[PDB]
């Protein structure tokens, strides 16, 4: 029955937000979203379906749609147009724009995919990317119909006192912030998502821990508020950046691994950078960091033969392509 | 005689701007710019004489100046320094700029020709776009040779009252619409426009009213305010769109009519997205969503049949690229 | 000995700012800067050593690195990150980042080079304004580690009274503009700086002279005020461009003379457009106008026979490239 497949393509398409491909884990992806909040858990849902239903529409491969390559950036933009909502919950006319805006990425993914082939790279998450920025600086706050919060510009030296940090929270901040990719902002979720990524792969697990951490200890050093930290805005970027270059990618090996320590960093310092600079306009920075981070560390050229870039057609998750590389 | 050639050079340079090759369209369009102010007119003009010659001088392919793609950017240009002026009709220093910023659309449009060859795209509108963001940035408002007007970011929720939309404008906004491209805002150069449009290909000038009655319908959606509406700016960005993807550069066909359609919606919401952000550094949006609306529905790749890409060597016009593809 | 080597290498770095491959322009430098301040020039022989280091280990080209073409950049963001400092003098600390962002320079500069090498251009100065931007938005005005000193976008209109322009400084600003190169502004290294050009090649240093020249004349039509043309400010963009187009990427000729000139003053222009820009961020144009201008010029394509491009793989410098011209 088609019914059964197209359900399972929306769960694969839930689940490859981080490079993981099984319905168990998009399974496990849903039940976090709707412990943290309903409403937004339907808004994904509802864009995933309309993105996915828009690719086969438009007759793109077969293979790709089948692996859920088209689905998982309508979850996100869905996301993240119920999340910047000020009408508050349950604003059911919300629902008219997501269906518009979602049709949108499999015509821009496509276009892209044209540009890139040339140098044999991905489409990471760039037409998300430009979808939200769209929709959130075509409306703005002083919106009659579907208004925004605020986001302003930093204008006095912030006040910070070292002597009240709490090494609790500090610690706690990895969770939520691996936890902050789908938006979410709970222990619990946070909790949930590490198990999904660990029932399919640990490495993918391990690397995002490490990001994040990596994320976290790089904002102490120019004096970030602590409320930003502990509500860990400033260690979502990481985690992506360092599992896209640790090991699906690269054919794991101990370079590799400072390599991809050293994405985590330079996504989080130009994270800190596009957040100042984006505020002015009154955009939140999403998801710039990491793909420009992780599009300018896949273009490196070394004379290292211990750092191989791995054919786009052969890519499946870190241990078979370990496998693959040490066959043959 | 050189003469004579010459002026059928700049006329058909004139026509080029609305995708129509005709010495008696051109004609018709220096009729309706005389017709809205004369001082508009005269820097145009001069600002297309100025860029054919330039182009000439450098030493171009000879077809190409003869079929006049090197023209429609000067008088676009001209134009467009005309219009965000404060001193006022007839201040003759203003010529000064003109002859020079116009010897710079030669050479972008060939910089810019190298690089999409790759990919076998043409340079829609973008040396215009980046001289005169150039210039506008330049001058500025706070200038003592050549002022600006203002443009200022929204501040306050603005105040629409619904029972006072007034179908006559609503539907007058085609015409002025369409006659928005050359920066005119008359019913009656609209009018004229679309007359001259009409004599050469009847699918162009339809085509045209239909992107503008997008464009139109689109702003409803997002409570513009009413007068930008009126001033018809909300709907000059759809029509180039809906002329350049239905029938010039696909064989025209149902789907690509659908598909035009939408790229005269996704144009709009640009429009209003890149209006919001720009307002920031005091510029206008000037045939930016254009560009990259076009731009973005070009690279699309599909596998159904019957959305064909033309060549760029046999485009002319969409009745002869319909008997061309059913020839062979 | 490897060490004597290596200060080898650092030397050329140095003296590469300016198209020169030569260790006693390179002593010559050193010596202006440490004229200048000695602070900046310590900050900027430290970033030049950890950027030769670190390509070193990333195992780049040999010959690339012996060339000095991995140096020339660690200094410019050394410097530029001493000068944008509002804690003064002798502030150890900075010295942390100063190590950070060097590492930053190979990388980059490895990756862009994938992307250019299909049309055959340089990457001239792409990583240091990507780094420089990148920190300096990151830290901001208020920030508790770094401050930084504070841009401000015009607010009223300039007083300019034509009465007391003094030739002897509008004169004596082309030696400050050609010093203004590494971010110096006294005149004794400005003229240190045009001898140790001299000592190379004089094609190189007259044509400095020239694009400097041209620079400051290029301001007084657009009534910018006397203060940014006396500090030189408005004559450091043009220098680099007339360099690169007149000599070094052209075989020398008359015709290759003119486009140069017009290459510095399409330069100048863009410089202002893009300084009144960037100032709502609070961040400075630095040679972003010289990239753009040089890119856009040596992508233009014409069927004069005189105007030659050399291959990069034979650019040495201007007389060298006349004889291996001539020769076959
Ligand atoms: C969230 C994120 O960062 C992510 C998850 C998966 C990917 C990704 O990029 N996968 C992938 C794997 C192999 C080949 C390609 N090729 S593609 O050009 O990007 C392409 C995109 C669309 C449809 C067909 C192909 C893509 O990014
Ligand atoms: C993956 C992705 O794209 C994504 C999901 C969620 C986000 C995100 O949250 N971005 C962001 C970044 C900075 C500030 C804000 N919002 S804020 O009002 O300024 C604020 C700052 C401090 C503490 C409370 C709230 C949001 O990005
Ligand atoms: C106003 C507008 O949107 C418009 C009108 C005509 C065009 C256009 O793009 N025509 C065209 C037709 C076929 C081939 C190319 N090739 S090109 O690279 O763009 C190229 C530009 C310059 C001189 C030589 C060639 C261009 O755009
Ligand atoms: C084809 C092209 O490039 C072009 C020609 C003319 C325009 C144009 O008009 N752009 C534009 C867009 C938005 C606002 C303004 N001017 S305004 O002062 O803000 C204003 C807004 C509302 C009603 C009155 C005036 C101008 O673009
Ligand atoms: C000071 C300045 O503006 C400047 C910029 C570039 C040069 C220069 O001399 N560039 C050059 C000369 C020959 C070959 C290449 N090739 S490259 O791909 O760009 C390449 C960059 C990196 C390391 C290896 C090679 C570059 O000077
Ligand atoms: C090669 C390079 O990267 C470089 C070296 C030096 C500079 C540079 O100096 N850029 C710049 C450009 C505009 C303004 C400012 N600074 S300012 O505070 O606004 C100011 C204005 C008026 C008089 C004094 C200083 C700095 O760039």
């Amino acid at each position: 029955s088609p019914v059964f497949q197209f359900f399972d393509w929306v769960l694969r398409g839930t689940s490859q937000v981080m490079f993981v491909n099984n319905p168990l884990s998009g399974i496990l992806i849903i039940l976090g979203l709707f412990i943290q909040n309903p409403w937004w858990a339907i808004s994904g849902c509802l864009g995933t379906i309309m993105s996915t239903l828009t690719a086969l529409i438009l007759s793109q491969d077969k293979s790709a749609i089948a692996a859920g390559f088209h689905g998982y950036n309508g979850v996100l933009v869905g996301l993240l147009m119920a999340v910047f909502s000020d009408k508050g919950d349950y604003y059911w006319w919300l629902l008219l724009p997501v269906i518009i805006m979602s049709m949108s990425c499999p015509i821009l993914s496509s276009a892209l995919g044209t540009i890139f082939s040339k140098w044999d790279l991905p489409v990471f998450t760039l037409p998300f990317n430009i979808t939200v920025t769209l929709y959130l600086a075509a409306t703005g706050h002083y919106n009659l119909f579907f208004p925004t919060t605020l986001l302003q510009p930093a204008s006095a030296m912030p006040n910070i006192t070292w002597s009240e940090v709490q090494v609790p929270l500090l610690l706690r901040a990895i969770p939520v912030g691996i936890g902050q990719v789908y938006g979410c902002d709970n222990p619990w979720t946070g909790g949930i998502f590490l198990i999904a990524l660990f029932i399919s792969s640990p490495l993918i697990c391990l690397h995002a821990a490490i990001g994040s951490t990596m994320g976290m200890l790089a904002a102490l050093t120019i004096a970030t508020p602590f409320d930003s930290i502990y509500f860990g805005l400033c260690g979502f970027n990481s985690t992506l950046a360092c599992i896209a270059i640790g090991g699906m990618f690269y054919v794991i090996t101990w370079q590799t691994h400072l390599l991809a320590i050293a994405c985590a960093l330079f996504a989080a310092y130009l994270g800190a950078a596009l957040a100042n600079m984006l505020s002015v306009f009154g955009l939140p920075p999403c998801t710039w960091p990491f793909c420009l981070s992780a599009l300018t560390f896949l273009l490196l050229t070394t004379n290292n033969p211990a750092i191989y870039k791995l054919p786009l057609s052969k890519v499946t998750y870190p241990e078979a392509n370990r496998i693959y590389y040490l066959s043959q």
